[PDB]
């Protein structure tokens, strides 16, 4: 879901609104690396 | 789970009896597609 910052006077960082009048609410995101498998190639012709 | 239709007189497809009789309550299906992970092959055999 999207944030803003407020007014912002001094330390309001800690204060952070709702900016869902230009946002959706239900965005989709991930972290970190994407998921993947490991596979060797050069042995697997080999052996066959 | 399974299910029949009925007699059927007339828009009568709402009612519809469950096939219980038969089919067993827990038969497996899938739906779409099957899962896919995908690889970019003589890419990565002339890479290495």
């Amino acid at each position: 879901q999207a944030v803003k910052t407020t007014a912002a006077n001094g330390d309001q960082g800690n204060t952070t609104w709702q900016k869902d009048s230009t946002f959706a609410e239900r965005n989709e995101i991930g972290v970190g690396n994407n998921f993947a498998m490991e596979i060797n190639l050069n042995a697997n012709l080999w052996r066959n």
